[PDB]
């Protein structure tokens, strides 16, 4: 016998048909390309959570790849298929201003794209991609439901799911225009001797494996390609800001030593990003909520600071 | 004594503040930049029509006119907040997929803004605006809730008013990449004599006075600037389509005769436009709705057409 889900599929987002499909072949091979929750799921196949849902279907063009790497940067064919269907959940999202800042009211896990959003408004960045940029232009404004569709889409994740947002930045930043960022690093191993290495583009504004700026500047540990653990500082930096990341652990936060945070309480598997902001003082905006703090001592992930240009003293 | 009305004002579209606001003064004498429905309300007195609504408050900033310029062309400062509460009107619109098109469910008399999107999904054009040139390729494969809401804020109409879908065209094509477009004709007045005229760019694809394309390739009457009755024909056209617009009048619309038609059922305050197109036997796409006809006969008042290159006969 055959063991079927009722579904409903849809090339309109208004007009659904009733569908039982067969659990034995994929989507795909029922209807063509198929997304759900801007997620490809043509070669998926029909599983029970999926009972009830409702399934866009947008067939492939060879015509529109030109124009799509145009306004997007991006050679995938399904990138407007998960785009449109991502945009259908996120134009419900409501985007309060909280601390004079656009963030965003709790909804499908959206706790840390809120985070992405908030930081972005304080640091001085723009996108290549013009689609990109030009909702990143309305969200400064206020209206982020475009922005984050494209966030969602530009990393390929799917509305509802949890995320990182160091991983978020690293997907987004490729699109970001960081050309004339420039990062020197001087590794020092006890048995292969100093070295130099210049990192530049979006390697040249994140570090992983600490959360303090001024603990890269004066020296912080790191295993050499030889095994032994060594120690590299920073010598030269040259970009608008940098964005230094640590696993969760208990982190104090000071008035004027940063720009903005992120903190993630709870495991691996779930928890809730919130984001602390420095104005007059420490600003925690935990979605459509706002707390005020002279200092935060939490489990910090992520930290902002501002830059122009920066050398080590002789 | 002050007579006032209950207003709602927000800057985020989602918390409210309940106003009493005195008629005697204008909105931006109140709260700064005012946006309503789409429309510039910041030297607008309150009208007992405004009673129970919601207005949108976004101050100015003038670093945000060089970014305006390069994504939608514009160099109004209230391009920004008219086209963001006109988008917050047109998401909530249904866009169904009638007759292999993407039409618009009736709403807030967009009846005008269905025939427009539903011609320039059939005719060869691209926008020179990035955003605009975007949004139209999101238009054509069903996401048009952007599309609309830059429509609505190029055309400096507001959300719920009527409109022409010709006057609408106008303000549109003036961002079409028209360069290469060219219309040549010959006037004939029988006191001045023959005149050649070169039209290029917005006015090479548009005319007004008649519906038959035919009947400007053979001659159509219009007064001379000497007052008298000539006649003009069309001796080069040169692009990818022509617009012929008249007032309406019972058309009869055949089959193979042209590529797309509007018409306009009512009086100068009142009328409903449905969208006529050419396919296997002609569609009647009344928003959401559709019919079949051998031909259609009614108060036409645009056609389409396709083109290439034209040449009249020596
Ligand atoms: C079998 O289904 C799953 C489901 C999940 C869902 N979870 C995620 O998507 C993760 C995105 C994070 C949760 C990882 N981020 C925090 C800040 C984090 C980073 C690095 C190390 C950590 C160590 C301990 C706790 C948190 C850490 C947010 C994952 C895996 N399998
Ligand atoms: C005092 O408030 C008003 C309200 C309106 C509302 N109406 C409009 O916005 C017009 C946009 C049209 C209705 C004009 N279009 C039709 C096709 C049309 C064009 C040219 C000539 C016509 C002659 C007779 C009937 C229709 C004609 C659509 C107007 C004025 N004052
Ligand atoms: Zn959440
Ligand atoms: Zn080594
Ligand atoms: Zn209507
Ligand atoms: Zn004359």
């Amino acid at each position: 016998e055959v063991k079927t889900i009722k579904v409903f599929t849809t090339v309109d987002n208004t007009n659904l048909h009733t569908q039982l499909v067969d659990m034995s072949m994929t989507y795909g091979q029922h209807f063509g390309p198929t997304y759900l929750d801007g997620a490809d799921v043509t070669k998926v196949k029909p599983h029970v959570n999926h009972e009830g849902k409702t399934f866009f279907v947008l067939p492939s063009d060879d015509t529109l790849r030109s124009e799509a790497f145009e306004y997007y940067h991006t050679l995938d064919e399904s990138f407007l298929g998960r785009y449109m269907s991502a945009l259908n959940h996120t134009k419900k999202w409501k985007f309060p201003q909280v601390g004079g800042l656009t963030s965003i009211k709790w909804a499908d896990n959206n706790c840390y794209l809120s985070s992405v959003l908030l930081a972005l408004q304080q640091i001085e960045v723009k996108f290549n991609a013009p689609a990109l940029q030009e909702a990143y232009y309305r969200a400064r404004a206020g209206d982020a439901a475009n922005f984050c569709a494209l966030i969602l889409a530009y990393s390929n994740k799917t509305v509802g799911e949890l995320g990182d947002v160091r991983e978020t930045m690293t997907h987004l930043l490729q699109h970001a225009n960081l050309e004339s960022a420039k990062r020197v690093l001087n590794l020092v191993c006890k048995h292969c001797g100093q070295k130099t290495t210049t990192l530049m583009g979006v390697e040249a504004v994140m570090y992983m494996g600490t959360l303090s700026y001024d603990e890269l500047k004066a020296g912080v540990s790191i295993p050499c390609v030889c095994g032994r653990d060594a120690t590299q500082y920073l010598v030269q930096q040259e970009s608008s800001f940098v964005m230094m990341s640590a696993p969760p652990a208990e982190y104090k936060l000071q008035q004027g030593t940063f720009l903005c945070a992120n903190e993630y309480t709870g495991n691996y598997q779930c928890g809730h990003y919130t984001h602390i902001t420095a104005k007059e003082t420490l600003y925690r905006i935990d979605g459509a909520h706002l707390t005020k703090m002279s200092e935060y001592k939490g489990p910090v992930t992520d930290v902002f600071y501002k830059e122009t240009s920066y050398t080590t003293t002789i």
